[PDB]
């Protein structure tokens, strides 16, 4: 089973998934004098249904919350896009103290936490599975997390974690729009990369949000006090979950901006 211990953890990926070490891996550091403005990107243009929200779940690694995606009530357009994307997830990363924890970082600089809004190109696909395994199947927008003052909009979530607090626990989320979580400008850099966890699919156009969004210390002690284990085992606090990034190989990223 893979996860972010020393044994089973980003460094040993490679094992059963040798994509680790392929070309368009994800995360990256994004350095911006080597940045391309385009100035055909459009603005990124979200428009997520809050009665799509369904389920939050504790994957032993990290928590997700699903969405509905049976149509296209919450969807992605715009950037760098031709085809709608359809909202399926959004997660968070973080890391062991507050010095590190999001997984892209910017001129070789770690913040506290990362958010990710994942979606599926159902222009082209009838289902996640079948974009998981395309090129231009998935779009997932990062927003780094600086810690300091309180996050208001993570109050739903942060709430709902004593619901689902050991391994495999799951429980309704409904009436959310996770747009609230984005920052005020939605100016960009994007990129072609991949699932940050295996199965590191090279199937990711990713948009990270150049301005961050708060988070306080006691908020992602919170995330840090999701246990990895399963209810009546000893309680293993979920103390990080974060890839380092790797190498652009001759990608460029692109700037909205
Ligand atoms: C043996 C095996 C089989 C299936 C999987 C698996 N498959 C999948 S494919 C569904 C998918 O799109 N996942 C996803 C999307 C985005 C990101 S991120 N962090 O934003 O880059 C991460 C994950 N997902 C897993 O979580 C998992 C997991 N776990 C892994 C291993
Ligand atoms: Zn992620």
């Amino acid at each position: 089973d893979w996860g972010y211990d020393d044994k089973n953890g980003p460094e040993q990926w490679s094992k059963l998934y040798p994509i680790a070490n392929g070309n368009n891996q994800s995360p990256v550091d994004i350095k911006t004098s080597e940045t391309k403005h385009d100035t055909s990107l459009k603005p990124i243009s979200v428009s997520y249904n809050p009665a799509t929200a369904k389920e939050i779940i504790n994957v032993g690694h990290s928590f997700h919350v699903n969405f509905e995606d049976n149509d296209n009530r919450s969807v992605l357009k715009g950037g760098p896009f031709s085809d709608s994307y359809r909202l399926f997830q959004f997660h968070f990363h973080w890391g062991s103290t507050n010095e590190h924890g999001s997984e892209h970082t910017v001129d070789g600089v770690k913040y506290s936490a990362e958010l990710h809004v994942a979606h599926w190109n159902s222009a082209k696909y009838s289902s996640l599975a079948e974009a998981a395994s395309k090129a231009d199947g998935l779009a997932v927008i990062g927003v780094l997390m600086k810690v300091g003052e309180a996050n208001p909009k993570l109050q739903k979530v942060l709430d709902a974690l004593q619901a689902i607090k050991t391994k495999g626990k799951r429980a309704p989320f409904t009436n959310f729009d996770p747009s609230t979580l984005l920052p005020s400008s939605l100016d960009f850099w994007t990129y072609p990369g991949s699932l940050t966890h295996p199965p590191l699919y090279e199937s990711v156009t990713w948009i990270i949000c150049k301005e961050s969004i708060s988070v306080s210390s006691e908020q992602l002690a919170q995330f840090r006090s999701l246990l990895s284990n399963v209810e009546g085992d000893n309680a293993v606090p979920m103390q990080h979950n974060n890839r380092p990034t790797q190498p652009l190989k001759g990608r460029t990223v692109r700037a909205s901006f």
